[PDB]
């Protein structure tokens, strides 16, 4: 049996779809700004949200409770296989890649992490490139400061 804490939510449209998805880490609720919609949570949906267009990414402070229940980032990472929701996603030459027909709408919002449970980025569309679909996500590097690859004929998810 898996037993995970509350870190993954649900961003529903006007008429309940879920378009997108919300995550605590890091002391934050985090979202991709271009999700327009509501975090499907009691508490998590009344809080303010801060803006941060130059990355795609909007975010409002986890409250002092669930704190405890959040990812983690990490900013080592060399090639090789990685996990998501629709199973091994994969770093290679600076890029991410999945298998095309994979990736849709949904799928932005969703950590991509190691085997150790560290988030490595997070998704937000993708560019197809032949047989794999490169992915534009928000990641960070070596001194904290976030980066945002973003594929050419990326369409956001």
């Amino acid at each position: 049996l898996k037993l995970e804490a509350d870190r993954l939510f649900d961003v529903k449209n006007e008429d309940g779809d879920v378009i997108g998805h919300a995550l605590a880490m890091e002391g934050k609720v985090m979202k991709p700004l271009h999700v327009k919609g509501t975090i499907d949570h009691p508490v998590l949906s009344k809080l303010k949200f801060t803006k941060s267009s130059a990355y795609d990414m909007e975010f409002a402070q986890l409250p002092v409770n669930m704190r405890s229940e959040a990812f983690t980032s990490t900013s080592g990472h060399p090639e090789g296989f990685y996990n998501w929701h629709h199973g091994a996603v994969q770093y290679s030459g600076g890029r991410f890649t999945i298998p095309r027909g994979v990736g849709g709408r949904g799928d932005s919002g969703r950590p991509i992490m190691d085997n150790s449970g560290r988030v490595v980025a997070i998704v937000l569309g993708g560019a197809d490139e032949g047989t794999r679909t490169a992915l534009s996500v928000v990641t960070w590097n070596s001194k904290g400061k976030t980066i945002k690859t973003t594929p050419e004929g990326t369409e956001e998810w």
